[PDB]
């Protein structure tokens, strides 16, 4: 049993998750739109909107959930550690310490158990609604497109409608890295700002991430600062090419924040989903090892008990780094905060 046996992704759901939560009040804020070149738009945009608020009555507080189970289990297991490594020295010298550690261990393995049923569960509903949301995206993917090579005249628009996205792409995996490197104090902000262009009359409106907070923009960690000037200069780089867009066919801007907005926050749930399961697959290796251990004790495999204290020593650190990642987590979601 490796200490690092649960990788980093009990951390990783909690700094993917001020990211999500951004990309999803995007798609809230952005105005209510029909237009008439896709007239399905406006349909996929209510779609989008109920699934975002979905993810966040629904979905989400399960992962807020989980992590709180885990926290309280390293809590518990910690907290026998001390006694139970004692018994676990004392496994061959009296048949009723050996029935002692088998009981206590065992009730931990099963809170263990537990936690692995509920996380199977949870990935059950949560992949139901990662199936009608990569659908709901791909079905409005299409349908943009096809609205757009109607709008399109006589490659203006298309070459435009491409740069834009680029543009938000880069955007959205600087972020990413942003909030991925080592934070040593995990605080912060996001503000989702909207802004607004003048064609030839009548208005656009042009909702996205905006401004970062102070720690973000003058972190020390060069990586971090540098990551975060880029983004300001690439936020300036889409006006020019929003305008140009909205004056040529303002129809075609409308259409493109809609499906770019989307399909963000879709990859963004996509991640999460996908970091979930991996946590599961490697959780069933510690449980499974665990379970292990159970067995040999009762088969009487640890003829030498500190051999017992060796393994139970390796189960310990994963308890620690688990309490590690599951206040890191906890520490995304409350201090990394989404207007």
């Amino acid at each position: 049993i490796a200490p690092n046996t649960l990788s980093n992704s009990i951390r990783m759901l909690g700094s993917q998750s001020p990211l999500i939560q951004a990309y999803g009040l995007v798609i809230l804020q952005q105005p209510d739109i029909k237009v008439n070149a896709m007239s399905s738009l406006t349909n996929h945009q209510k779609f989008a909107k109920a699934n975002v608020r979905e993810w966040i009555d629904e979905y989400n507080p399960k992962l807020i959930d989980l992590n709180q189970e885990m926290m309280r289990y390293s809590i518990r297991f910690n907290s026998y550690y001390s006694k139970l490594y004692e018994l676990a020295g004392n496994i061959n010298e009296d048949e009723q310490s050996k029935a002692d550690f088998t009981n206590a261990y065992g009730k931990l393995q099963l809170q263990v158990q537990s936690i692995q049923e509920n996380m199977e569960q949870d990935l059950l509903e949560l992949n139901r609604f990662k199936t009608v949301l990569d659908k709901d995206s791909n079905n409005l993917s299409i349908k943009a497109d096809e609205a757009i090579k109607t709008l399109q005249g006589s490659g203006d628009i298309v070459k435009l409608r491409e740069d834009i996205k680029r543009i938000q792409g880069e955007i959205q995996a600087e972020l990413t890295t942003i909030l991925n490197r080592p934070q040593e104090i995990i605080k912060g902000s996001i503000n989702i700002g909207k802004q607004v262009f003048t064609i030839t009359t009548k208005t656009i409106d042009f909702v996205s991430i905006g401004t970062l907070s102070n720690e973000i923009v003058n972190a020390a960690d060069s990586q971090t600062r540098e990551a975060a000037l880029r983004i300001q200069q690439k936020q300036k780089e889409l006006l020019p090419l929003i305008q140009k867009l909205s004056q040529t066919e303002a129809e075609a801007t409308q259409i493109t924040f809609v499906e770019d907005q989307v399909s963000s926050f879709t990859e963004l749930i996509d991640r999460q989903i996908t970091t979930l399961e991996t946590l599961l697959t490697d959780w069933k290796v510690l449980n499974n090892n665990m379970i292990q251990i159970q067995k040999n004790v009762e088969e009487g495999t640890y003829t030498d008990s500190s051999l017992l204290q060796k393994h139970f020593n390796q189960i310990k650190k994963v308890s620690d780094e688990m309490n590690k990642q599951t206040n890191q987590f906890e520490d995304y979601v409350t201090n990394v905060e989404v207007h």
